[PDB]
């Protein structure tokens, strides 16, 4: 049925993660024939494929789920910060309540897409030779696309167990008493470090740049306290769409230097205590916008983290006097006992800032000054390539015949962070030029989801064949993306530290930095007239 060799649908969705599950939901309400092409065999996105030791949410319950009444009605969590196993069981519950799988074609890897302007339809080709033709094309393909491993020829030779964090196997590797390595101190590294520290015989963490990690206030939830709150879950889900990063909190109405030295200490203690990303996006409104303001947030962070690390050498490495970059310039890691792990005599932080990893060997890995380390298990928690999402990665072709990969070689150009000029009736959720990485995933998805479902609703009512963003509209959006980011302390091409900079492409801000509320207003302005689109009946 959904696996037919030439598939006729109104809507083709790529991905069965949050983005694809919510898009499918919205399409069913419009009464359109829709199908998800999913590369994998189950729904959940990153929560199925890209799981690793001690992986779980950094968003607090009930922030990280769908606002769909019927999905959370009889659902509760065991804890306020669930892990990947809890999330997997949540997606089973969403499938049991909505029957998502009925409209999925699994092991469907999209390798090509071209829009036939005369037909007014996408032809969407899978790796295994099937093709769907659809009026509307929705890409819920995620941002954790293109796992980044640096140029280490040796990996082939290494005798031990090695994987990138996002490719860690389902079947857990017993690391108890083994020599393990973690390369990277992003959320992935930090999460794995907390998981391996307690059990590994020896463990080495290879740190170029330290994580500016903030405390996770994890606790058990009862079914009772949750069922009690659900009176106002609807209001809560609406409140996150009013909040800068789409959590149940946003910026303090005050800037750093409206408060005294005592008032700051107390206010910052309160955010630290309360936990989550309050320190990141419930802090003084100007700390991401002014250097002196940033430094005050940094120093307090430095004080709190130093209290937890015994060795003065590790103290300096894990929380330096001089910031490696402005505080909160990248989504920090929500940690539980990261800093405690480096107090263990089996754990060892290695400074590679000036002494790069040259290559892997048979035994383990080797550095610039010729230092070698022998290992049994290595997790490569290096970056992703977020120059763009998995949008360039599925052979999307414009109506000018060029690939999106090609048209985006000098930098990404979307309109409203949901559409691309030369890709008519093509929509993306949780991708470039959306709140995306500066946001609660499910919040941004629902804002964007509702806009795509309205956009599609309007095209059906007004009798529109296709809409296509103008280069003028896309350039103006790019100008906006850059105007919001350039006010901030976010890295620029002139910055000494440019997190996730790559040889291939130029470095640029990829997310909308204006907040969920101003974003919602921007995208809402353009309906129902489709301002900035070529309209064809
Ligand atoms: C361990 C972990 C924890 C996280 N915790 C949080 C958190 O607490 N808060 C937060 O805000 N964000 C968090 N994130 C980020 C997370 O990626 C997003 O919040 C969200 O899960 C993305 O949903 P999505 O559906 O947009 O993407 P994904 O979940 O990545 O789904 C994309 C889907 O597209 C499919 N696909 C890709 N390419 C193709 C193709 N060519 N053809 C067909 N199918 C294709 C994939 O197989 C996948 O099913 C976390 C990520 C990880 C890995
Ligand atoms: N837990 C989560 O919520 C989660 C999970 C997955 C992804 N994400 C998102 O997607 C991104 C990926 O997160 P991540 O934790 O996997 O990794 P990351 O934050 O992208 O950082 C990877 C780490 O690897 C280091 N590194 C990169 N190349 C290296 C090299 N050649 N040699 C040595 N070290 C190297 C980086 O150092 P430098 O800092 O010096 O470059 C960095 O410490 C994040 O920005 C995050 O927002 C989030």
């Amino acid at each position: 049925g959904n696996y037919a060799d030439e598939l006729d649908v109104d809507v083709l969705i790529v991905g069965a993660g949050f983005g694809g599950i919510y898009s499918l939901y919205e399409m069913r309400k419009l009464g359109l024939k829709a199908v998800i092409y999913e590369a994998g065999n189950d729904i959940g996105g990153t929560w199925r494929w890209n799981c690793y030791p001690g992986a779980g949410v950094d968003s607090e319950v009930p922030e990280y789920q769908l606002s769909i009444p019927e999905t959370w009605k009889d659902w509760t969590w065991s804890t306020n910060y669930p892990n990947y196993e809890d999330l997997r069981k949540y997606f089973d519950h969403v499938d049991k309540v909505l029957d998502i799988k009925k409209d999925c074609a699994f092991n469907s890897v999209v390798v090509g897409a071209h829009f036939h302007t005369v037909e007014g339809r996408w032809h969407i080709r899978t790796a295994d030779g099937r093709t769907a033709r659809a009026k509307y094309f929705i890409i819920a393909a995620g941002f954790a696309a293109k796992r980044y491993i640096p140029e280490w020829p040796g990996i082939e030779k290494f005798k031990g167990i090695v994987h990138h964090s996002s490719f860690w196997p389902d079947e857990k590797i017993d690391v108890r008493g083994k020599r393990c390595a973690i390369i990277g101190t992003g959320a992935s590294g930090v999460q794995v470090t907390q998981a391996w520290g307690p059990e590994a015989g020896e463990l080495k963490v290879f740190q170029r740049t330290p994580n500016l990690a903030v405390p996770m206030r994890k606790r058990s939830l009862t079914v009772e306290e949750q069922e009690g709150a659900k009176a106002f879950y609807p209001e809560l889900f609406r409140y996150r769409e009013k909040c800068f990063a789409g959590f149940l909190y946003t910026w303090c109405e005050r800037g750093v230097f409206e408060d005294s030295e005592e008032e700051r200490e107390q206010f910052l203690e309160k955010l630290w205590s309360d936990g989550g990303f309050r320190y990141w996006v419930a802090n003084y409104k100007d700390y991401l916008y002014d250097a002196k303001a940033n430094r005050v947030v940094y120093d307090f962070w430095r004080k709190k983290v130093r209290e937890r690390i015994n060795d003065p050498k590790d103290q300096e490495l894990l929380a330096p006097s001089e910031p490696p970059h402005p505080w909160g310039v990248k989504r920090p890691c929500l940690e539980y006992d990261y800093y405690e792990q480096f107090n263990r005599p089996n754990v060892d932080l290695v400074d590679i800032k000036d002494n790069s990893i040259v290559d892997f060997t048979e035994k383990g890995i080797k550095l610039q000054d010729g230092t070698e380390y022998e290992f049994d298990v290595v997790c490569i928690a290096t970056g992703f390539d977020i120059t763009t999402g998995g949008m360039t990665s599925m052979g999307l072709h414009s109506i000018h015949g060029d690939s999106l990969k090609e048209e985006w070689k000098s930098g990404a150009f979307t309109y409203l962070g949901m559409t691309v000029s030369g890709y008519p009736n093509m929509f993306h959720l949780y991708g470039p030029h959306g709140p995306t990485l500066l946001s609660n995933g499910p919040t941004t998805v629902e804002i964007q989801g509702r806009w795509i479902a309205d956009a599609i609703k309007q095209m059906e009512r007004q009798g529109i064949k296709y809409i296509n963003p103008t280069a003028k509209a896309a350039k103006e959006w790019k100008a906006k993306i850059n105007e919001l980011s350039d006010k901030t302390l976010f890295p620029t091409t002139k910055s000494t530290y440019m997190g996730g900079s790559m040889p291939g492409k130029v470095f640029e801000q990829v997310n909308y930095a204006g907040g969920e509320y101003p974003y919602s207003k921007e995208i809402r302005a353009v309906l129902p007239n489709f301002n900035g689109f070529d309209i064809v009946k």
